């Protein structure tokens, strides 16, 4: 497998661009930053906003946790190549402790509403629009040669105010290389697309499709999280229960793929479930045959069929979203 679009982006740009193993960090000064309150974490990193000391401005300051020099440059390389594009998180400055030479990432601050209280919330119109704006995102770093590889809506931060929207935590993201074999343990288990469930490693972009389609189905049926497995065997399961086996049987063929005994077995026989038997009284304002369609195109197991996100932007569900802007 090799990806249907942006294949070669990596291999026409000077090697400095990918060869992250190169860069030199050049270190900023600690004191520019102080803390004011915890605001996130996760495995890897704390999450404070802060504020920078000369100007007064707000930031947002991001402590890791012990990681391997190859990781961190990789993170930030990947951050500095695409500052400045649309919906993509501005990385300000790098500093450390002089002490115990731990690094923190400075941002600029977003100022968030956590998804769990604003999603409900959100009309039918900032539905499609808030979608729009992350796809604006995942084409511009496919445009550059990147996946994200943990798309999902704590990675997605709104100031539902200002109507802007960032994506967040490159930790996961790779650069992309045709023929290249990848690991299959990234993004987050609700996101996680069939490729990596099978261990097909030859994986491209269109991996993000299939998570932003988990992030959608969930939006549009109310339903957090919409594949809901307790481990990795579990997960792929309750996705063949919904898009039924058969598919996957010829999807497993097409790149040859063996399935394991026991997975297999767990998985068992089952048929395609329609997108309509998930509506009911809490979201049919909601689901339009626009929104299905939409649905429709980016949730294949085949990841090569799946919607690029540049031929997304143009699907009709967004109209409205695109003549807004025109004007
Ligand atoms: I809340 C929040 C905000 I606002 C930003 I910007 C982040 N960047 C990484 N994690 C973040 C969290 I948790």
């Amino acid at each position: 497998s090799k990806a249907r679009v942006y294949a070669d982006v990596n291999v026409l740009r000077p090697k400095e661009y990918w060869d992250y193993e190169a860069l030199t960090v050049q270190w900023g000064e600690q004191d520019d930053y102080e803390v004011v309150r915890k605001v996130g974490r996760g495995k890897y990193s704390e999450v404070f906003e802060g504020i920078n000391v000369n100007n007064n401005e707000k930031c947002i300051i991001k402590i890791l946790k012990p990681v391997k020099k190859k990781k961190i440059k990789r993170e930030i390389k990947i951050l500095q190549n695409l500052c400045g594009g649309p919906n993509i998180v501005k990385l300000l400055d790098i500093v450390r402790d002089q002490h115990s030479k731990t690094p923190s990432l400075i941002f600029e601050y977003v100022n968030n509403t956590d998804f769990k209280v604003l999603y409900p919330t959100l009309t039918d119109y900032d539905i499609r629009y808030y979608i729009y704006e992350l796809l604006k995102a995942l084409d511009y770093c496919h445009s550059q040669g990147i996946m994200h590889r943990d798309v999902k809506p704590h990675n997605v931060m709104i100031d539902h105010e200002l109507r802007k929207l960032r994506l967040i935590d490159w930790g996961l993201a790779e650069f992309y290389h045709p023929g290249k074999e990848y690991n299959v343990r990234v993004a987050s288990r609700y996101f996680k697309g069939p490729e990596l469930l099978v261990d097909l490693q030859d994986y491209d972009y269109s991996l993000d499709m299939w998570s932003l389609g988990c992030m959608f189905a969930g939006m549009i049926f109310r339903k957090e999280p919409f594949f809901y497995g307790h481990d990795n065997h579990d997960q792929l399961v309750k996705i063949a229960k919904v898009l039924g086996t058969d598919g996957l049987n010829v999807y497993l063929n097409k790149y040859r793929i063996e399935l394991d005994p026991q997975l297999e077995a767990l998985v068992g026989r089952h048929s395609r479930k329609p997108w309509l038997k998930f509506m009911n009284a809490d979201n049919q304002h909601l689901v339009s045959p626009e929104a299905i369609d939409f649905l429709d195109k980016l949730l294949r197991y085949d990841h090569q069929e799946r919607l690029t996100a540049l031929e997304a932007m143009t699907h009709p569900y967004f109209q409205q979203v695109r003549a807004a802007e025109n004007s």
